[PDB]
């Protein structure tokens, strides 16, 4: 993965070049080995040397900035989005003396020792292009056991108020906002939260999910209770329903209306994940594989290896037989009194985690990974 650091001051400055400083504003506490690169790269390159004040993080050194406290900031390209949050105009504040590119080799795909492995799921809610940053709405751990021949879908709420994991600075925070730091955010936050390794992601957004759908020929699920989705577009009715791609996307953004909220919305993504994997293990969708790679593979991102795939296709296509799949999610209380730490100055609503909760979620992942 890319990114960059840079110098910031307001656009309007008068400075035009570093040569022109003697300190920056940074956040020493929380970034200091990025931070430590870029100001030895202006050593380097500019014989300059720039003293550092301390900044409590990015979005506080750039509201320094704005407030006219600092005349210049340092700025990591992953944080830009998290400003975004509190001050979503802040690129149009700023203008950058001095850039540094950076690259973070990515944490390979693990393999498992054993007959299961799990794979995190990832929805970002956004339409376009892939690689378009957003929040991760969609946090589903798919434990797989091909020994049993069993699945265990666990889902987090978006909401989950969460130590986040890198960029988040183990601070707790809602889970989405982990998906604004990477995928690796979100990832190791879950393998934290829950104490087990991920082996695999698959990382998609709004406009991934309907070439999917349109591309499978729609999924089939059994709907529990009468609700209409998209501004009242679709309506659907209990018994079996067919879901084109629009209809299936209304389907699983629905909450409000339900009667259980984002919990039953919850439970229609992982009657969806299971309506889609019913789709992926035709005996057509295995043989044509590659093809359905090929389709998807500018808008779906995956660590997961092609050989890996090859594996899981060619087993299934000898052997048949279809998982047995259960699912779990995890449970709390919503407040809206607990501080962000993405956007500290908004009330945002989380969900406090119930202990008890965790444990059973826990203990059900080792069972099933275990084949109890
Ligand atoms: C078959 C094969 C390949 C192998 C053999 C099978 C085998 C042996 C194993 C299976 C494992 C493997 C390797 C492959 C199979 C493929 C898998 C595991 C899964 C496919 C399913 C998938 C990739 C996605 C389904 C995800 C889903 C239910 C929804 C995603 C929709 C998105 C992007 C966003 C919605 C966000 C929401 C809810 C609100 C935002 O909306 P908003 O922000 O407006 O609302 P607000 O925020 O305000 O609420
Ligand atoms: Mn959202």
């Amino acid at each position: 993965s890319e990114y960059s650091l840079s110098v910031a001051v307001l656009a309007d400055s008068e400075i035009e070049n570093v040569t022109q400083l003697t300190s920056v504003t940074a956040p020493t506490g929380t970034d200091n080995e990025n931070i430590q690169k870029l100001l030895a790269d202006i050593k380097s390159s500019q014989n300059t040397d720039l003293t550092v004040n301390q900044s409590s993080s990015y979005l506080a050194a750039y509201k320094s900035l704005i407030a006219g406290e600092t005349k210049a900031i340092v700025l990591n390209s992953v944080f830009e989005n998290i400003i975004e949050l509190e001050y979503p105009d802040y690129a149009s504040k700023i203008k950058k003396i001095y850039t540094k590119g950076f690259t973070k080799k990515v944490e390979a795909p693990k393999t498992s020792k054993n007959q299961s492995f799990n794979i995190y799921v990832s929805g970002i809610d956004t339409y376009g292009p892939i690689s378009s940053v957003s929040r991760s709405d969609v946090n589903i751990l798919m434990t797989v056991n091909r020994d049993t021949k069993k699945i265990l879908l666990t889902t987090t709420p978006a909401d989950a108020y969460v130590p986040i994991a890198d960029g988040g600075n183990n601070q707790k925070d809602k889970l989405t906002h982990a998906g604004i730091y990477g995928v690796d955010s979100s990832i190791h936050t879950l393998e934290n939260l829950y104490g087990v390794d991920i082996n695999y992601y698959v990382r998609l957004n709004f406009t991934s999910f309907l070439k999917m759908i349109d591309l499978l020929g729609g999924v089939d699920v059994h709907n529990d209770q009468e609700f209409s989705a998209l501004h009242g577009k679709f309506h659907f009715p209990v018994g079996n329903v067919h879901l084109d791609s629009e209809q299936a996307l209304g389907f699983v953004r629905e909450r409000y209306s339900l009667a259980d909220g984002d919990r039953d919305r919850g439970r229609n993504q992982q009657k969806v994940i299971v309506a889609i994997l019913q789709k992926l293990t035709s005996t057509e969708a295995l043989k044509n594989y590659s093809t359905i790679i090929n389709s998807l593979q500018d808008s779906i991102q995956t660590n997961v290896p092609l050989e890996t795939m090859i594996n899981l296709v060619n087993a299934q296509l000898e052997s048949g037989g279809n998982y047995k799949v259960n699912s779990q999610d995890l449970k709390g209380t919503g407040r809206m009194d607990l501080p962000s730490y993405a956007m500290p100055d908004s009330n945002l609503y989380v969900m406090e985690i119930d202990d008890s909760s965790l444990a059973v979620v826990k203990a059900a992942i080792q069972d099933v990974m275990e084949g109890r």
